[PDB]
């Protein structure tokens, strides 16, 4: 049971093809990659982005997405029992009748007991990134650490798309990320892991078998900060 | 003040050309009909469906459903104050962050200070039909009318996506609706309405003036069922 991780999905990641929906093929290979890790008695947490859902100002915007960010998390939760993964899901934002909220010793009893637990409505505060309440999540869970899965096979030193002579950096440090035209993440997320030192991992979600190998051997396609 | 109307809309209607979505313009439209609405000392309420948003299960689709359809009145409410109508938003399911929840006396004093009331969430149970919320909300308020507003002109005898004999029907009985194979609303919506003697318009949300004709003086393009 020991290692326990927590990963993030952008939201756009469930939409497939389309920009914007729900495919529930990427779902289902989603949930298969998780089943990977549980049944290597690794404890998972998730945290889905918004963006395959969402005049209208910023923080009703920023709410409509945590609001997204549910409807993500369960969706994902039917995905995940559907082959058979006990799930949990907890939301910043309290909505009792169709999940539970987010409660410390609750969340830690979940994952003790094998459950994966989906985090939705991100902090529950309007204009922290999704990636900032990703690192906070897993923070607070005592996570070894968090991977942000992502498109792409890890973090370069400039886009790969163009210009295509970018290049693959395979380890970086928290000031690397913050003072660099690199984006791993927002700033604010990058400094919440900074000083409490929690390791970062960017990789491709959909390479199956890889988000095992990189929790239980440290191995496989990714790029990490530390 | 006297006059109080519930119109019921579609999430799908919020969509416009594409099928998925928020069609911001779309929104804008139906923001301008309401405030001729308001500006006529008319009290409003109105629900949204979600089917512009929305393996998985009955009763998780369901609940995926109601928060979308919170959704599209917090983006509703954002069209409506964009345009200076105070607007007010209750949820059948609590989330206090982001909307009010629905509250029988909070309600009342909202409409009767001029307020328009969004109903999300449906009745905050599933298996319930967004036309049956709408009717039930209808009631409670003491609303003179339910207009459930449509893509088509009116009741027709049979599909005008099918039938290029299909009859407008001005007026009908509850009795009409229940057993012939006309679609108005779902049995049960009809059923509640029935019992409750609320009288059920429907009619085409695009049209310009259209529920303002409906509702101050009875005319305007629209069925009626009684
Ligand atoms: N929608 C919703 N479901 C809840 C809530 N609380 C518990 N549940 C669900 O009800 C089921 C039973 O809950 P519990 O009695 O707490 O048992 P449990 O979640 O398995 O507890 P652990 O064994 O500690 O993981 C689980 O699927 C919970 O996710 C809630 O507040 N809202
Ligand atoms: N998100 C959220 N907003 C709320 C809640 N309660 C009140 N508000 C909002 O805070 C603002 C002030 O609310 P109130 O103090 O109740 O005054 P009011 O809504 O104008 O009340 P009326 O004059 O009776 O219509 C309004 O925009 C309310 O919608 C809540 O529980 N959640």
């Amino acid at each position: 049971k020991n290692k326990r991780v927590l990963v993030k999905f952008s939201g756009e990641a469930l939409a497939g093809d389309n920009q914007f929906g729900i495919d529930i093929h990427v779902l289902d290979h989603i949930a298969k990659e998780i089943k990977s890790l549980v049944e290597n008695d690794i404890e998972v947490g998730i945290v889905i982005g918004g963006g395959n859902i969402i005049i209208i100002r910023r923080t009703s915007g920023d709410y409509m997405g945590m609001l997204a960010t549910v409807i993500n998390a369960v969706a994902m939760q039917e995905a995940l029992e559907h082959i058979g993964l006990d799930t949990r899901v907890q939301s910043a934002i309290e909505i009792k009748e169709i999940c539970e909220s987010y409660i410390y010793r609750k969340a830690i009893r979940h994952l003790e007991k094998g459950r994966v637990v989906i985090f939705g409505a991100g902090t529950g505060n309007p204009f922290f990134t999704t990636d900032t309440a990703a690192t906070l999540r897993a923070i607070e869970i005592g996570s070894d650490l968090i991977i942000k899965a992502t498109k792409v096979d890890g973090i370069y030193d400039k886009d790969p798309n163009k210009f295509k002579d970018a290049k693959k950096l395979d380890t970086l440090s928290y000031n690397d990320a913050l003072i660099g035209d690199i984006e791993v993440m927002d700033d604010t997320a990058i400094s919440l892991a900074k000083d409490n030192k929690l390791p970062i991992v960017v990789c491709n979600m959909f390479k199956k078998g890889n988000l095992l190998q990189v929790i239980k051997h440290q191995q496989g396609v990714f790029s990490m900060v530390k």
